[PDB]
């Protein structure tokens, strides 16, 4: 059901806007870690505020609807030897149906996501990815641990990563320790 997404303040989510992903049920912020040349995988991690995400629809209205296919990119990544790009993309895995990675130097356009309602009462949302014609074989984005202890954002039919979208706090974000890659 097509409805407009709200940020944590109750304002309409803006197309092309940048928001801090804020899981209401704990676990920490969203950022990336190197997966060994090397590629960056999107992770959740305690004691990290995380990096803001820029959210853009394929059409140009001012506000985002749950029915819109979306491109997601980190508004910040640290200098690194893995990739120049920050677009979220889905890649296969020997451990999951898929995981959320960042595009390498040759794939600057990422995968298509939807923001779907999780709890209408509290304005909680989740991310889903679909295939085929655009809305087929849909899967949740959840969180799960890989062999090396990273809480990876994964494609799954299991319980999703629950989210709110916070307007960017310029303090919590710019903290130098928050801006370094997770090792």
């Amino acid at each position: 059901g097509s409805m407009i997404v709200f940020d944590s303040d109750g304002d309409f989510l803006r197309n092309g806007g940048t928001y801090m992903l804020s899981p209401p049920n704990g676990g920490g912020g969203i950022l990336a870690a190197a997966i060994k040349d090397c590629s960056l995988g999107v992770i959740q991690h305690e004691s990290y505020t995380g990096w803001p995400v820029t959210i853009s629809a394929l059409v140009r209205p001012t506000f985002i609807s749950t029915s819109f296919q979306l491109l997601l990119s980190f508004a910040y990544i640290p200098p690194n030897v893995c990739t120049k790009n920050s677009d979220w993309i889905i890649k296969s895995s020997n451990d999951f149906e898929g995981t959320v990675m960042l595009g390498d130097d040759k794939n600057p356009v990422g995968s298509l996501f939807f923001i779907k309602s999780y709890d209408s009462s509290k304005n909680y949302y989740k991310l889903v990815v679909c295939g085929g014609r655009g809305d087929e074989h849909c899967r949740n984005i959840g969180v799960d641990k890989d062999e090396n202890g990273y809480k990876r954002l994964v494609v799954t039919e299991g319980e999703p990563l629950v989210l709110q979208f916070d307007k960017v706090n310029k303090g919590n974000f710019a903290f130098e320790s928050n801006l370094s890659m997770v090792v």
